[PDB]
């Protein structure tokens, strides 16, 4: 019923090269070259990032859609793009990362940009059960898609039901993803989360045009359903005839070395 529902839909439908194109049309991508050099050489002091999520977060931090201060909770912090990013900013005071870490899942990657003694990683940690503690700013980038809009309404709401706990605790920031924002009920649970804690969702131009998820930040107020749709038409129009035409951009270089007294 959604435009989004109706994206997912024809989305399923694309032939292998259609597909192909159309995840990256249009789309800006960070030139990873360098970074994956590095990182595959051992290098750890070069202030490259360990994923393409550092510059997801920078570029939601760097237009105020999420301010990054005081105690940083990472919920899926996988390889750690968003942990280290967050280590790296003056305002953060500490950073908490916790991601499964097993069974083929992403485990922390270990480097030294700026501010990586300040990073507690945990991995073999299922989010879920994991007991909420207070924090200043909450961020979580949990999200598998799936080919199913049925599943990936489930798996989104079941994020946000995990999330709204620790958002009940008290805080001032967060950045949450939102897999599938397309599906009614979780338009409902986002207006509902709206309400109590503010905020808005935001989709992150870096993000492919395979996947519908936008974020949920504290940085900015909107309207929820209006917003989602605008990505759907925009999702449905590069659909219409890719060209798999890419911007690239430059990746993010952190500083490097531990923050000390
Ligand atoms: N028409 C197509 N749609 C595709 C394809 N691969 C993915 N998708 C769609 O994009 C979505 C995002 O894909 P992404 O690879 O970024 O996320 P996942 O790694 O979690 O993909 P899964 O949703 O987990 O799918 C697993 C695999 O299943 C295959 N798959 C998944 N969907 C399809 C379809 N519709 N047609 C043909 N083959 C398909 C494909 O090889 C996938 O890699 C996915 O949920 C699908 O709705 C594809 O080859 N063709
Ligand atoms: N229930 C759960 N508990 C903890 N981690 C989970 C989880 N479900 C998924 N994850 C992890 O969440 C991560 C999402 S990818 C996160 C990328 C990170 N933002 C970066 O910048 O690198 C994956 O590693 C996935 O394994």
């Amino acid at each position: 019923k959604t435009l989004g529902e109706v994206w997912k839909r024809e989305l399923n439908l694309l032939d292998k090269r259609q597909f192909e194109l159309y995840k990256r049309t249009d789309i800006v991508e960070v030139d990873r070259d360098t970074a994956r050099r590095h990182l595959a050489e051992g290098k750890v002091d070069t202030g490259v990032a360990v994923s393409r999520g550092t510059a997801k977060l920078r570029w939601f931090h760097e237009r105020g859609y999420v301010k990054l201060e005081g105690r940083v909770i990472d919920l899926g912090c996988g390889r750690g793009g968003w942990c280290y990013y967050a280590a790296a900013q003056k305002e953060v005071s500490g950073v908490k990362g916790f991601t499964l870490g097993r069974d083929g899942h992403e485990k922390p990657m270990n480097v030294q940009s700026l501010g990586w003694n300040i990073i507690t990683f945990k991995d073999k940690t299922d989010i879920h059960r994991l007991e909420p503690v207070k924090c200043d700013t909450l961020l979580c980038d949990i999200g598998e898609s799936s080919s199913s809009s049925v599943t990936e309404g489930e798996r989104t709401v079941r994020v946000l039901d995990t999330v709204e706990k620790w958002l009940a605790c008290g805080v001032d920031n967060f950045c949450v993803k939102v897999l599938a924002p397309y599906m009614p009920d979780v338009l409902e649970k986002l207006e509902l989360l709206q309400r109590r804690f503010g905020g808005t969702v935001i989709r992150n131009p870096l993000s492919r045009n395979s996947t519908h998820e936008m974020y949920y930040v504290s940085g900015a107020r909107s309207n929820v359903t209006f917003t989602v749709n605008q990505t759907s038409r925009l999702l449905m129009r590069r659909m219409r005839r890719p060209t798999g035409k890419v911007t690239l951009e430059a990746d993010v270089i952190l500083p490097i070395g531990t923050r000390s007294v």
